[PDB]
DNA sequence: CCGACGGCGCATCAGC
DNA sequence: GCTGATGCGCC
DNA sequence: GTCGG
């Protein structure tokens, strides 16, 4: 990380933008600029040379001059020192609290970790959830958990139904040494863009991980995304795990490789092929790639069987997970 | 200068 | 109840 | 906040 002082300071920026001002499209514009230079493989020596970069412009150029000069960013200073831009972006940090419920929460009066903890009336399901295991959500995953959690999700959707697949995506499928959560991509043959031949696909799976005490809680769960809480179990005598975050997606058997493709990311490697898509003429999701008429709305999905099509259709050559990380 | 910025699942609420 | 908007979440 | 046109 040669530019970690930069990075760090646009993505503290970025935050500040959504959390606290509500800015989305300035929140996407400094995560971009943070992501080209966290990228770039020079130790930046001015505002001028960061420019040149594609998403860093005139703005955070003078930024870049700044915190080169310093060490410091003026505007963040201030941004820190101040008691309500301060608790809004705490109060974000919860699972389920947004930017606009920590503004309502701070109205209230309610701007602590403290104030959170005698005030669980006042939350819904979601951000109780994520009140509860605040401190464990802010650990990451070691690989050697992951691989862990992996083999209990594999082997136990296995006893569910033998012809489920689960595949491990986000940070991990990226070959990351750790993870922030789990990301578990489903699909069975009875549910595919055609048809639904079986009922309660999803929620089958995650009751085979309840029952065996993996999954502990749930933030939502609908018939085709579940998001939740898991533990690995611990041995004899020695403290319990971190509960850690887990989703679960259900993709239609038949879009395998559109699901894949989403849910390995990253977040930015998603918007960057899916803004370059366009800019072919396709719109992706994580079910279909689609041509776009003369109109701009989007044609019927084209034939995929691996992820790299989806890659050849946008004329980019193939990238590995690893190189995804963006 | 200015339109466009990736795409969508689940929970919640107002209006009906 | 539903539908559409909004909030929040995922990559 | 940034970019393409
Ligand atoms: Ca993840
Ligand atoms: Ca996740």
């Amino acid at each position: 990380t040669l530019n970690g002082g930069i990075t760090d300071m646009l993505t503290e920026l970025a935050n500040f933008e959504k959390n606290v001002s509500q800015a989305i499209h300035k929140y996407n514009a400094y995560r971009k600029a943070a992501s080209v230079i966290a990228k770039y493989p020079h130790k930046i020596k001015s505002g001028a040379e960061a420019k040149k970069l594609p998403g860093v412009g005139t703005k955070i150029a003078e930024k870049i001059d700044e915190f080169l000069a310093t060490g410091k960013l003026r505007k963040l200073e201030k941004i820190r020192q101040d008691d309500t831009s301060s608790s809004i972006n705490f109060l974000t940090r919860v699972s389920g609290i947004g930017p606009s419920a920590a503004r309502k929460f701070v109205d209230e009066g309610i701007k602590t970790l403290e104030d959170l903890r005698k005030n669980e009336d006042k939350l819904n399901h979601h951000q109780r959830i994520g009140l509860k295991y605040f401190g464990d959500f802010e650990k990451r995953i070691p690989r050697e958990e992951m691989l862990q959690m992996q083999d209990i999700v594999l082997n136990e959707v296995k006893k569910v139904d033998s012809e489920y697949i689960a595949t491990v995506c986000g940070s991990f499928r990226r070959g990351a040494e750790s993870s922030g959560d789990m990301d578990v991509l489903l699909t069975h043959p009875s549910f595919t863009s055609e048809s639904t031949k079986q009922p309660k696909l999803l929620h089958q799976v995650v009751e085979q991980l309840q029952k065996v005490h993996f999954i502990t809680d749930t933030l939502s769960k609908g018939e085709t995304k579940f998001m939740g809480v898991c533990q690995l179990p611990s041995k004899n005598d020695e403290k319990e795990y971190p509960h850690r975050r887990i989703d679960i997606r259900l993709i239609p058997k038949d879009q395998y490789y559109c699901g894949v493709l989403y849910f390995t990311g990253s977040d930015i490697f998603n918007k960057n092929m899916r803004a370059h898509a366009l800019e072919k003429g396709f719109t992706i999701n994580e079910y279909t790639i689609r041509p776009l008429g003369v109109t701009g709305v989007a044609g019927e999905p084209l034939p995929v069987d691996s992820e790299k099509d989806i890659f050849d259709y946008i004329q980019w050559k193939y990238r590995e997970p690893k190189d995804r990380s963006e």
